[PDB]
């Protein structure tokens, strides 16, 4: 009833990476290593790097799913709020209820789990292109953390799983997400709060 969040590199040495975008007031997406937390604006591009030590088999896939970070909310499906699920901002593939989209990938598939009702998005794993050392996916988060009737100020985690063609686990990583108006200022504030503690 709760997806695992245990980091697992697996046989291929799978792990995520993030750009170093800084904390200027104008930044639209920024990652805090100290907090393991991504801060981003609503519906903006969030680059997430996929790193491996060796190339997994053809048919490997990459899935993203959100869960509530606090244990007392972990069994509740993370979904878009009653406003945003009705705002007709569809991209043609993502159901309007899904918080996480992978943008610019025509092979993205969106799953409503028939048993858990949880949402996820899954794309084929592509090995890095010539001259690159990693593969980058571009995620969008389609509600603010503060959206009433949705996340409702509750922190979430994104879990990224590397899966075989049957959906079996090959690797797992995760990060907290805050979707907010000013990611640069919020990252600075939370990093200062951590330093004071
Ligand atoms: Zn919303």
């Amino acid at each position: 009833s709760v997806p695992s969040q245990k980091t697992y590199q697996g046989s291929y040495g799978f792990r995520l990476g993030f750009l170093h975008s800084g904390t200027a007031k104008s930044v639209t997406c920024t990652y805090s290593p100290a907090l393991n937390k991504l801060f981003c604006q609503l519906a903006k591009t969030c680059p997430v790097q996929l790193w491996v030590d060796s190339t997994p088999p053809p048919g490997t896939r990459v899935r993203a799913m959100a869960i509530y970070k606090q244990s007392q909310h972990m069994t509740e499906v993370v979904r878009r709020c009653p406003h945003h699920e009705r705002c007709s901002d569809s991209d043609g593939l993502a159901p309007p209820q899904h918080l996480i989209r992978v943008e610019g990938n025509l092979r993205a598939e969106y799953l409503d789990d028939r048993n858990t009702f949880r949402h996820s998005v899954v794309v084929p794993y592509e090995p890095p292109e010539v001259g690159s050392d990693c593969t980058t996916i571009h995620c969008n988060y389609m509600c603010y953390s503060s959206c009433m009737g949705g996340m409702n100020r509750r922190p979430i985690l994104t879990i990224i799983t590397l899966e075989d063609s049957s959906g079996n686990l090959l690797g797992r990583d995760s990060f907290e997400v805050r979707v907010c108006a000013c990611p640069g200022r919020d990252r600075r504030t939370e990093e200062e709060n951590l330093r004071k503690k």
